[PDB]
């Protein structure tokens, strides 16, 4: 059942992709998930899941060849990623992804994004948002650990591009996604990529992934 | 050309486990293999390229099949490791592994082997030794980054089989290696697994592997 | 000059302490209130000044005297700490001081606090706020590098209270301050304790500490 | 007892360094001499209090003055430290403090000497090494947690002169100490500087410090 969503997932977007489901990956996912798990513990595995997902992410982004000279004296052709980007991180949850995206590109630019669901309604609003000033111009790494209803990264997005930032240049860095928040972010902006962990099966009337594992930001500040 | 190279390892070599040869690995080859690279950026890639090899050679262990339950209340279906293991570092070089090991294994033991080649006699002894005491009972994470000839890696070998030490329950973890230093070991010690991130060509007049690093323990520790 | 100021703070609040004005101490500070400095390298001196930072205040906790046995099996006489804490940051400059804490104190919860002075009135308003539930009975380590007016955490305090946390259980964590900042701080609530590396001349019209070190939290997440 | 052993040691020996002796430093000492830890805690604590040990140590170093303009557009009057330096570890103990070194010092070159006492004679001797080339010029951070006898270290410093290094350019950086130890070094090698952040009572029987730790190396590297 999850193999064959996985796989429609896989055939009907193109543009999503998903990491390797090796079996280290599975057993951070079942620490992880698991109800029983200790604070110091889920932060520990969901840092290490984290370092891997956006090493896997970098991936997309764009490269030239390059060759050097070895100290042997000797020719290597290689490539070199030339991109100025920046990570964008949906408070508070996605916060949990920055110091992943620290660790491996040394003093990356951090921009913040602040968003609510309404009381009323419940159309997401933006809260608050502190972003670098030549965004626009960047490649972006959106970080959420978690896609639901997809209607906070929908806004985030469409923030993003209100300010000039060009959606193909959007990548959207995911531990755990639903269907349904997957099939949104396509349907409305088709051009963004999207790198996620895992695909659960549905959304509860609370809006919880299923199986899932619970709420991420509070599981991960320990603010339960 | 290298990937002729590839395939045949690939195919004669069935205990080998390449990386994903991913534009960002590649990347990552090319600073650490460029001689004009300078030793803070040196060290800082392959340190995160080292990380990376780790993540992939731990899923050659085994491991079980174990069910959890969410804070969802349903339950998932995951697994886990339970075996006892320990890395083993091949020193100088194999050392600049072990920090890479205990990020992802917090206070996992380490035994280390000082091997050395007798300067006029060219043969690797066994300098000096310290390992666990019940390292018969384990797994062994092998570490050395370079593999030229197999010398000194197919003497390591000898030693742990001589203290009771499993063949099939060694993983050579290894960055780079010459076609001939593989065939070797497997020619000696058909069991083991490697885990590596590159093959090169060949091995030079002076033994060094090219297009090759150089000298990895000498531009790790910058005693160049 | 500065001596006379610092020891002026430090006669007038017993509350404050002041790191330990060693030359490292000095080295650091001199690179990140350098304008020239690269954000790379800010980032890495800020965090390294963090960790020392923290280490600092961790000694305000209190302890008990604890007596184990060594392994040459004769006692030792120490001094565990057992108090629940916590830290909560200032969204969004503290937040930059929280992987120091997370460092440390392995998964130590943290809360968070966005607060925005009033365009037009000043008063700092709350804008969000996530904390541990049970934050009434822990120990708080309140995060912000600069103290300026100290009005963002004159109202940071207050909801703490609000919600039940002890004063004299509060530990302001703090990299620069103003003497200003500190007076206010003082003023409204004498049973806190302070703790910072340095204590500059003054503020100025738009309300910057100097010589001081510019705007923390753009420099640091590279929104400037 | 021990106020007065710090006393003497601190009256006798100019050139010792003991860190403050804090609270939170003595809790990290209860915790790694209790011969109940386990290996993960054992090592996150030893780590914790090595970092503290380096930035106590690097104030040893010589230092420039530098004056910086602030963003303020102000001027403050900084240091700078110039010097050229190594690390140098003291095979095998002392390398669980090279990941502190490199961890505040990014790619500082790191030198390797494994001196052995001969199983027969007791008498220390050289087994390998494997030091910058220019180290003479450097300023060298010797590292070895433990000073029993002083066997070790003073062979070590013996060598280190051989190649050129200058007595007073060696900062001996300690975990432990014994009074016995101490003297030696300063009658042998009167101008090193050493750090440490203990002095225990004596030696045992067989040479360990008591109350002590045990075997740092050991309780360190799992090998026990
Ligand atoms: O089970 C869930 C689902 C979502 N969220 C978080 O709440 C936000 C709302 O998700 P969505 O409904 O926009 O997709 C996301 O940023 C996500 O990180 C969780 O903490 N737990
Ligand atoms: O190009 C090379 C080849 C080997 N080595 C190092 O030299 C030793 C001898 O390797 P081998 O010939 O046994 O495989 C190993 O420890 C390896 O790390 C290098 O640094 N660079
Ligand atoms: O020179 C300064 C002074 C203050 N702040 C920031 O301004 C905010 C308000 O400071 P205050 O006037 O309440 O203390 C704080 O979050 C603080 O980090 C700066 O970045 N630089
Ligand atoms: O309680 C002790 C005393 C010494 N040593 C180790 O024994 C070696 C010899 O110490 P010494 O007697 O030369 O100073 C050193 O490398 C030191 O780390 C221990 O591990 N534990």
């Amino acid at each position: 059942q999850e193999e064959s969503i996985l796989q429609d997932i896989i055939t009907r977007f193109p543009n999503v992709v998903l990491m390797k489901q090796t079996a280290q990956l599975r057993a951070m996912m079942t620490i992880i998930r698991d109800k029983e798990t200790p604070k110091e513990e889920f932060v520990f595995y969901a840092d290490r899941l984290i370092r891997l997902l956006i090493e896997e992410a970098l991936n997309e982004l764009p490269f030239q060849k390059k060759e050097v000279t070895t100290p042997l004296d000797v020719s290597y052709h290689g490539v070199s990623f030339y991109s100025k980007i920046c990570g964008v991180s949906i408070v508070r949850a996605g916060e949990s992804m920055e110091s992943g995206l620290r660790a491996v590109c040394r003093g990356v630019r951090i921009g913040k994004i602040l968003i609510q669901r309404d009381e009323t309604t419940a159309e997401p609003k933006l809260i608050y948002e502190k972003l670098p000033a030549d965004i626009r111009e960047r490649w972006v790494m959106l970080l959420d650990p978690m896609c639901a209803t997809a209607g906070s990264v929908c806004k985030a997005i469409e923030v993003l591009l209100r300010l000039g930032v060009k959606e193909e240049r959007i990548i959207f860095v995911n531990i755990l996604a639903a269907p349904q928040g997957i099939e949104r972010v396509f349907k409305e902006y088709p051009k963004v990529r999207m790198v996620t962990a895992a695909v659960d099966i549905c959304l509860n009337s609370r809006y919880y992934i299923v199986p899932g594992i619970g709420d991420f930001g509070d599981r991960y500040f320990g603010t339960m």
